[PDB]
């Protein structure tokens, strides 16, 4: 068999998800039960039972496309592609968009699949450093100097998994001005767009009707990672260009899943709202906890989404092999029943992803486990 | 956008599926409603409602893997990979199995995705001609002469979409003897294995616990193309080797869909049986119809599955541009409301796929439409 290393993030979860743990590691809000979905999204059993289990269509079912378009594409259902998670939307669209030798600017520490496709296509990749994004804007000098005339694409995820850094409306305006000026295609992964802490929720660039590619998903802010539904918003020409690859990989989605997805999107405010309130309660708690532990841990406060990247000063002050944070997280898990994702999953060897979108009581228990672990290490 | 021609089969359906037609074109049995699935497969609403919409796992949920393994993998759930249709199982496994320069024997006129992956990987492809398969066996001289020492893989689909040709137990034994003798990996697409007309249902090679790769799906004999669930049976080492690609494309399936899939597989005999009886009734009808139209159409009688490839003598006797059968099918559709798939989808320019797994009454109407069309063309 052809050997390739799996991404660190997904391998970590294959090995360490399990029973009797405090999972404070996710970039998403905790999942709804199907019961709760039927209640909130008003899905009578009769509506499900009526679905004929036949083929759907290559672009995604019209009903689910329309629901997504009304929210993120300015009402244009022709500019939505409905996929098996946003994972599939990324794979399909980046395969069609990116060409060998294209110059592409990619955010530092971006979700693995977004970093993979430009490499695989043989693009000339330039990295936009994380430090260049602060207070809601990309540093103007860096923006102008990295995104240059003839750049093919700029690929970003805001709010950012795992740091929670995001843009303000002004910051996004400036980014769109520069991609317009240079002819670059903005590729905008908006997985966690619906939860913003510092500024307002950012309008999807896909609503403009131009040459941008946007992603979203039900996995991170809707409580539906296990529905496996995401999307791209992009010009129809790009979306139809994905069909040859879709025809040899997934064909199309299930009409049963598409019914549930349409209803979820139509009730987005309810699904997101309940979970976002819980996430905000946990973030308040986390803010105090971080302050109380400032001698041992530092961070950038998250500005959007439901996770952050605390940095453990012990790992920096020694600056050990980058594997050290993996061993830290393994020991935290085994001794204190508490799960983070080691920063090696995100190109951040001194930090770990800490999620605050999970249930409140378990979140506090996870924080207690980590506090005890940190104290043990500081002492002795 | 990167331009590639979509496969003829999938483009044909994007353009021509619609209301008020007699669809006698499918390689599958007609779909169940979700109501019927809940009834037959004994799925109470409470069981669905209890599903937490969280992540599943890279190999496929344990319950669905076990149900599939008991049927096709000799009980070994570790040798099953559960995927989004068999389309995904093919893409994942062939990506991992096939290397540049590997010698691969591929059945003539094989489903497009199975033909694509060896080409894409840069394999040295040799074609096993359709004529070499007859009366349940590959011609011994051709088998020995094409599948040679050091051949990496032999890729076949039996029963065959679209001709319905298949092997007997003896034929499959001989094929397995030769792959064993040469060290080749048999790649066995068993999408339509459960419906056999001439010999018994063929045991899945995956049940042996050796180095073979098998595919199956709920799409063609279970009435569940819209559930989007298939599988590979293969050595676990190959299956785990697919994870890096799965991690950047689909991640995993929905636990809700996996519950339904497990129950469907456990009730396979009931789901398949009802539909197979209907298909056999239609095949009897089709056999008489073919005999009555023998001056205008010829075929190999299907030996398995639920479709056949009638050949229109008019297209052979003139041997026109291969596009002619597409125009034939377009005209049949518009004038007589009857859908076939043109043989250009299967490398068979003088024939068209005619499916007999659909509803009985519509099937007769489709045959009437085609009979009238053929008579019109013969006359004038
Ligand atoms: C930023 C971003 N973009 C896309 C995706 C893809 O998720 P889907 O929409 O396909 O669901 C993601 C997902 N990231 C998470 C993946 C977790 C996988 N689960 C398990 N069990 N391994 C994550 O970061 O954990 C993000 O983030
Ligand atoms: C032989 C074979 N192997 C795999 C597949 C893949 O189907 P899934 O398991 O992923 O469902 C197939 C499927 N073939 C059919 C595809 C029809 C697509 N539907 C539409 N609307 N385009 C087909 O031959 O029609 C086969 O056959």
């Amino acid at each position: 068999p052809r050997r390739e290393d799996p991404p660190v993030l997904e391998e970590w979860y294959r090995r360490h998800l399990g029973p009797d743990i405090h999972d404070i590691s996710s970039s998403g809000v905790h999942p709804y039960s199907f019961a709760e979905i039927r209640d909130v999204c008003r899905i009578p059993a009769a509506d499900l039972d009526a679905v004929v289990m036949d083929d759907s269509v290559s672009q995604g079912g019209e009903g689910v496309r329309r629901a997504i378009a009304d929210r993120y594409a300015g009402g244009d259902a022709d500019r939505v592609l409905v996929t098996h998670g946003s994972s599939e939307a990324i794979a399909l669209t980046l395969n069609a968009l990116l060409h060998r030798g294209d110059r592409v600017v990619v955010q530092e520490g971006i979700y693995h699949s977004l970093g993979h496709y430009p490499r695989a296509a043989g693009c000339d990749v330039a990295v936009l450093p994380g430090r260049a994004v602060r207070d809601g804007e990309i540093d103007p000098d860096v923006l102008a100097g990295l995104v240059t005339p003839g750049t093919a694409a700029v690929i970003v995820n805001f709010p950012h998994n795992p740091t929670g850094v995001t843009l303000s409306p002004q910051g996004l305006r400036a980014l769109k001005e520069r991609t317009a000026a240079t002819g670059a295609v903005l590729v905008w992964d908006a997985a966690t767009a619906e939860i913003a802490h510092r500024w307002e929720v950012l309008a999807d660039p896909g609503a403009d009707g131009g040459d941008t590619v946007s992603y979203g998903t039900l996995s991170k802010t809707f409580g539906l990672p296990g529905l496996r539904v995401g999307w791209a918003v992009a010009p129809k020409e790009l979306l139809t260009a994905t069909f040859p690859l879709r025809d040899r990989t997934t064909l199309f989605l299930s009409p049963l899943v598409e019914l549930v997805a349409e209803r979820a999107v139509r009730h987005a405010d309810e699904l997101i709202g309940a979970r976002a309130a819980e996430a905000r309660h946990n973030l308040a708690h986390l803010t105090g906890w971080m302050a109380a532990h400032e001698e041992l841990v530092r961070w950038t406060p998250p500005e959007g989404g439901v996770c952050a990247l605390p940095v453990f000063r012990e790992l920096e002050r020694a600056a050990a092999g980058p594997q050290e944070v993996e061993r830290f997280c393994l020991e935290l898990l085994e001794r204190h029943r508490t799960l983070l994702v080691p920063g090696t999953a995100f190109g951040a060897p001194h930090g770990a992803r800490l999620g605050f979108g999970g249930p409140q009581e378990d979140f506090r228990a996870g924080l207690d486990g980590l506090s005890r672990f940190l104290r043990e290490r500081a002492a002795g």
